[PDB]
């Protein structure tokens, strides 16, 4: 009764926690950014590419596209607005006119091309529809960041090392895809579950085989 | 059949008379490869992938696929011509047997790809089914083509020149978006305007640019 | 009555025509077998195999889609292959690397497809738990047309048709045309196109042999 609700904003809270930790894992690569004033070691797209997954999941988080799907909401609210910050210091600290202009460019891009979606959902959709279109397209965008976690597994492997793959940052992050699963599966909704699902794997499997290299 | 119906027409054929500085851009470049008759320098994918795309959202146009859409049909089914007439050429002064034969296999691939597609929707669907089901694969294929004008659009970053971007074509281009996109929210079709309105965020993002690097060229 | 053998027909066309293309990488895992050892080899895709194997696995038991025995029953034979050929693999290999970058990706596969297999059921139902499977399927299908046109492509560069058997494509090719035969008559896209999309790729395959073969 009361507990079911209860229970579907435990699973949700626990995520909106993990998640950021997530969202705290550039900082540590931000400070050698910080360190030489520049940014050549590293560009510096993911952060652009994050923004927008962020920014689709969050409009499907809003209660006229999802409804009681609010919490998804916030937990990209929050990380849009950790992207966003990523970048604009990232503008700032950059090396060459032909890096500031590139961020720029792409940060416009993924700025307008949520905008158009965004209300392209609302203005040509009526739920259910509405909802399946932007549930289809954030998913597909959510998939898709998989393959950074993919990528550092392999590098992982052929290195040897687990350097590059922090045991904290993996913990939190599948735990918090476990919770959003649970989250996803309490209102049978499709689209959170399935991909928070898969991302549970790939931290089931980063954590297995942390452990043998450890 | 009103008032309306009108603005509808305009905003198709407009888009449908800026569409045509796209189709014909390549001939400028095109026309270097009929002289020393040689393919060696370009390759040469891209008049392939154009007609592709072209036949798909002209299937889109025909009135079996979607209704009252035509416009969509009359500028791909030019495009078309466009593009086999390039890929012609190019087929006869291929350089080596394997970019000629090349061709001719994803030639072959194209439109049997097509006629496949195109058969199999009118046969294994009723509308809205066949409409919308276009409209999906007709709206994929035109955000790939999206591909090339970002690629231009990174090289004049690094360039620092507007050599390869040149602004009629920016422009066109644009305008183009401007109208099928106009055309796309007239009718409330998703699958007209969303990537239109995609390309004139791309359009747009050009003719920034080009402001910026012409004003701040060495020129000035 | 004489349609519904004409199904059965098709897909056992297809079922047998299914274990040469299955069979056809065992000549080149001879050569693993001597030494024991793949430095040359990265194979990637027998795990890919393997993954469209399982899904259209799926798109054919009975709760799933209904009246699709024989592409369950070609795939699961096929799948077994995969699940075969990368056992062998996974023994015999050069370095615990590229025994490992292996593991974890067949890990990948099992919940990979356990989880899709799982939440079709728990989350959709008939007549849309079809249409998203066969969708899944059929995406995969087609994406498996990727290595076959790359060997097109290699045969034009090459000049030579030693990397695609004739013997190989026409198998291929029977089971394709076999098989988009066997879609049409249910009135199943899901089956038909794709496999009508691999014949294309089937045909041209042939042509280009006969054309080498003579000059
Ligand atoms: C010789 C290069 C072989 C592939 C390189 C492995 C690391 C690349 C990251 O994986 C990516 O995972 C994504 C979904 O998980 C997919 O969008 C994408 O297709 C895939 O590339």
């Amino acid at each position: 009764d009361s507990l079911y609700d209860i229970s579907c904003f435990a699973a949700g809270l626990a995520g909106n926690i993990f998640a950021l930790a997530l969202f705290l894992s550039p900082v540590t690569t931000f400070k050698r950014i910080l360190k030489a004033k520049s940014t050549e070691r590293f560009d510096g797209l993911p952060y652009l590419f994050s923004l927008l997954n962020c920014l689709i999941c969050l409009w499907y988080g809003l209660p006229w596209v999802a409804d009681g799907r609010l919490l998804v909401a916030t937990v990209n609210g929050i990380g849009a607005v950790f992207q966003l910050a990523y970048i604009c210091l990232f503008i700032f600290y950059a090396d060459s006119r032909k890096t500031r202009m590139k961020i720029i460019g792409l940060l416009v891009l993924v700025v307008c091309g949520f905008a158009l979606v965004s209300h392209a959902s609302v203005f040509f959709f009526d739920q259910p529809l509405r909802q399946q279109f932007v549930g289809a397209v954030s998913m597909a965008s959510l998939i898709s960041m998989f393959a950074s976690p993919l990528a550092v597994m392999g590098v992982v492997i052929r290195s040897e090392s687990v350097e590059f793959m922090p045991f904290y940052l993996s913990l939190s992050t599948f735990l918090m895809s476990a919770s959003f699963a649970l989250y996803g599966l309490l209102l049978r909704d499709f689209f959170i579950y399935f991909p928070n699902g898969l991302g549970l794997i790939l931290g089931a499997m980063q954590l297995a085989l942390y452990a043998y290299y450890s």
